[PDB]
């Protein structure tokens, strides 16, 4: 089926190149503005009890705007916060800030607003030492994203208050820096990865245009990918991890596909074949493998769509778009470019690249100046290594199997959590600011559980109903009691001007003694029998996080079942055998287990955390669901890449041992190069202030290391020999 497309693309090489390069450039230009139309509210399962409770609370009593941005004020020259001159100056500055921006900021409320008020809650807003204070500045906006945009707009003028001695913390600053880490990571990649991947390509292909064709495609892929995501942003909301996911996964896999296609074309040319025959054979043999690998990634990433998390759905869209576009490019535009170039693809150097490139795209300047700066043995090595491995297959498989099984032990200690300030390095400015806020003013940052009571009849809720609901709530123990009195716990939520005072809805709330035990208390609050005609929901940040974790756990078995079944069926269709898919699934599962074990060993147990200056905190719910699919898809990708040559060798009429040796020897350098490229682009994101990005990048590069050294150098050939001729049992 691919022979027809090879003939067509050779026949219409110029037209396809022009059409698809124009499409990719247009998509990249469209996606340039993807940062403005990207949301950050996909971290929780939708349509659950907790989210329904939060929505009802927001609708009735309005949003809690007091914790948007909190500004800590420290008087200069060790002056007391009660100084009249300092108070007057800071009040005037804050009033000027508020009046300058009447849209971004609702206002500022705090002790400085009324220093003479005898309100214990407000009086607690200033430290006992009278050396610090803080103010709350609610922001306008009916959506979290719009509030974040307002905060970003008003931040530069807000930081100048008190002569710069102001510490902005809370929710909005944390979200702003969490989003800014994405830009920091993208810039770090743009600066560091491209020169190193270019150097790797130079090593694979020596100072030739073939060394640049893959990277170009990579660029185009992500460019076009971004456009698609921008388009997807007009249909459904997307999360701010779509951009990093594209720039990492799509870039790496697109460069890998381009490397494989170019290597196959060069091999065909060296063997002796017309450019038309060369392109036809590299799209039938290597192009088919690339397409099947992309389809395997798509089938391994779609099961993430089952999870209700919008973050997982957005990353699934990003992965699908990037992979599909990378495969489409590698087959059509890369093949047509190779057809146009002809045998001189490996002869000429940077000539056509410098003739007339497209300014301001992928930093092509980077690669071209990198080549400017940088003005068979592998086959034999691989053959001898695999021959030695096959000479003693069991002796090499057993130690690897046992060590990988051992690496899975720490996964038993995995713990899951939610968003927090711990997702930034300990030296981060606003993380330290919020920690100082908590230390100076403990108890002002709370995440209480909320009981939302609603009447189906619409009648106002009687006092007796709230009274006995509070009593039954006290029946459950394990809630904060700072005042040590049951009479005045489970207080009603503060009522803001925004929202409608619906008498049929009443929300009470109270903090939890320990967050870890929340999972039980939630259930104890839900199993609690509500009044006759009142429906009750349990909400709040602990409730949302626990519900997301529970939904992820509930859907994980089905997700894994679908993942295994789809990947095995796809490999059966591709290879045509029945047992190779089984062994590939087993190898992917083992690699995933080892990677998750190592990730839990370092990130959770805090082993090696000092090197990358991140605090050890439990993982977050959707991250494990995402990393499982990513690792499985990538390990299956490399398994298919390694086994495509073996299956082609067997179809060429040679023994199983000879076929596997030939395949591994031929694909050794290509696999090593692809692994190096993806490891480099992942390491570009490893040194990231976002601990979620650290999670994903470390997991990906650990999968790279395992599947590139242990799985393939020693383990896979041994297992193939042990299976013997039964590998082709179909």
């Amino acid at each position: 089926g691919f022979a027809w497309w090879g003939r067509t693309v050779y026949q219409f090489r110029y037209i396809v190149i022009g059409v698809m390069v124009a499409l990719c450039l247009g998509g990249g230009v469209y996606g340039i503005s993807l940062g403005n139309h990207v949301t950050q509210s996909g971290f929780y399962d939708e349509g659950s009890q907790s989210v329904a409770a939060s929505l009802i609370g927001d609708e009735v009593y309005g949003r809690d705007r007091t914790s948007h941005v909190v500004a800590i004020l420290t008087p200069p020259d060790d002056k007391k916060v009660t100084d009249k001159a300092w108070q007057k100056k800071v009040t005037e500055e804050l009033d000027q800030v508020v009046k300058d921006h009447e849209d971004q900021i609702v206002g500022w409320v705090g002790w400085l607003k009324a220093p003479d008020t005898t309100d214990p809650t407000v009086s607690a807003m200033k430290t006992q030492d009278l050396r610090h204070t803080f103010i709350s500045i609610p922001l306008q906006g009916d959506d979290d994203d719009e509030i974040l945009k307002n905060y970003q707009v008003v931040e530069p003028e807000l930081q100048q208050v008190n002569g710069g001695d102001i510490r902005l913390a809370g929710l909005n600053p944390l979200a702003s820096e969490l989003t800014g880490t994405i830009g920091e990571d993208q810039k770090r990649a743009e600066v560091a990865a491209i020169p190193l991947v270019a150097v790797v390509l130079f090593f694979v292909f020596g100072t030739v245009i073939a060394a640049a064709l893959p990277a170009i495609i990579g660029g185009l892929a992500i460019a076009g990918a971004l456009g698609i995501m921008r388009l997807v942003a007009e249909f459904t909301p997307v999360h701010f991890f779509a951009q990093p996911v594209v720039t990492l996964i799509g870039l790496g896999i697109a460069i890998d596909y381009g490397l494989f296609i170019v290597s196959r074309f060069r091999e065909e040319i060296a063997e002796g074949y017309d450019t038309e025959a060369a392109v036809r054979r590299t799209v039938m043999t290597s192009g088919r493998t690339v397409v099947f690998s992309a389809v395997i990634i798509v089938a391994s990433s779609v099961p993430l769509l089952l999870f209700p998390q919008g973050f997982l759905k957005s990353i699934t869209y990003a992965i699908i778009a990037s992979v599909m576009l990378a495969a489409i490019l590698s087959i059509t535009v890369l093949a047509a470019a190779l057809a146009i170039l002809g045998p001189r693809v490996d002869a000429l150097g940077v000539t056509t690249l410098l003739k007339i490139p497209f300014l301001a795209n992928w930093q092509f300047s980077r690669r071209i100046i990198d080549w400017f700066a940088e003005k068979e043995v592998e086959r034999g090595f691989w053959g001898r290594l695999v021959n030695v491995v096959m000479k003693r297959p069991i002796a090499f498989a057993a130690p690897i199997l046992v060590v990988m099984v051992l690496l899975i032990i720490p996964l038993g200690q995995l713990s899951l959590g939610g968003i927090s300030e711990k997702y930034l390095p300990p030296d981060n400015a606003v993380r330290q600011s919020q920690e100082q806020f908590d230390k100076l003013f403990p108890g002002f940052r709370t995440e209480p559980l909320t009981l939302v009571m609603k009447r189906e009849d619409g009648e106002p809720i009687t006092d007796a109903q709230i009274a006995d609901m509070r009593a039954k709530a006290l029946t459950v123990s394990g809630f904060t009691d700072p005042d040590n009195d049951p009479e005045k716990m489970w207080k009603e939520r503060p009522a803001n001007d925004s929202g409608s005072k619906d008498p049929s809805v009443r929300v009470i709330q109270n903090g939890l003694e320990n967050r870890n035990d929340a999972a039980k208390k939630i259930d104890e609050l839900r199993a609690l029998q509500p009044p006759h005609g009142i429906e009750v929901f349990v909400g709040g940040t602990p409730a949302l996080e626990q519900d997301s974790i529970h939904s992820l756990f509930d859907k994980l078995p089905l997700m894994a079942l679908i993942l295994i079944v789809t990947t095995t069926v796809l490999m059966f269709l591709a290879f045509g055998s029945v047992v190779l898919p089984i062994k590939a699934a087993l190898m992917s599962a083992l690699t995933l287990g080892s990677t998750m074990g190592i990730l839990t060993w370092m990130f959770v147990d805090g082993h090696g955390s000092g090197l990358m200056n991140y605090t050890p905190q439990p993982l977050m719910a959707p991250m494990i669901g995402l990393i499982i699919a990513v690792i499985w898809g990538l390990s299956t990708d490399y398994e298919v890449f390694l086994v495509s040559r073996m299956v082609e060798a067997r179809e060429r009429g040679m023994s199983t041992a000879e076929a596997i040796r030939i395949g591994t020897a031929t694909t050794g350098r290509l696999i090593t190069g692809a692994a190096l490229i993806l490891a480099v682009v992942a390491g570009a994101f490893v040194f990231s202030d976002l601990v979620m990005m650290k999670y994903l990048a470390f997991g990906l590069l650990i999968a790279l290391l395992l599947d590139a050294t242990i799985i393939r150098m020693f383990l896979v050939p041994a297992v193939m020999k042990l299976l013997g001729d039964d590998c082709w049992w179909a």
